[PDB]
């Protein structure tokens, strides 16, 4: 599955500007590290508190320079207009991370994250800057409330990158 190259993509996107654009997995390697999630649907009557956990915390992932990307079976056009609606409205109101649009529903396929074709289930994915998963969080970990797991995670694999596992001492080839 994944476990070399993430699952790649070629996407239409709404940006921070509200600005449409398109957007490849690609476009990040040896730039971002890329926290890429997933959510059912645009103007549902459930708050997107994962959306919005995110986005309160976009600095935390800049910090670690780490690029999010939202997804959902929706398209740009409704990403837009449901950022063009307040909070008091059931929206979104203007977050300043990209969204994209996977209309086609193949990005949730190849993410194995697509119920019964229709739309994508909640989900975490952390891809470093070789393009390689690093981690999948989803169901009761796929929370809004699992920001600081996930900027811990990005901690911890950034140290791994850094200084590599460490030896039980005691033990020994031979």
């Amino acid at each position: 599955a994944f476990q070399g190259q993430a699952p790649s993509f070629k996407a239409e996107a709404v940006f921070g500007d509200n600005t449409f654009g398109e957007v490849s997995l690609s476009d990040f390697i040896g730039k971002k590290y890329v926290l890429l999630y997933f959510y059912p649907l645009d103007f549902t009557f459930v708050c997107p508190s994962e959306i919005i956990a995110l986005d309160k915390a976009l600095d935390s992932f800049k910090e670690r320079n780490v690029e999010l990307l939202g997804c959902s079976v929706d398209s740009k056009f409704t990403h837009l207009a449901w950022k063009k609606t307040p909070l008091s409205q059931g929206g979104i109101g203007n977050i300043k991370h990209t969204l994209i649009s996977d209309i086609s529903k193949s990005i949730a396929r190849s993410y194995d994250v697509l119920f019964n074709e229709s739309v994508a289930l909640r989900a975490f994915v952390l891809i470093d800057k070789q393009g390689v998963v690093q981690h999948l969080l989803v169901n009761n970990l796929a929370l809004g409330r699992s920001v600081d797991e996930i900027l811990r995670l990005i901690d911890a694999l950034q140290h791994h990158e850094k200084y590599g596992d460490v030896c039980p001492a005691n033990w020994q080839k031979g």
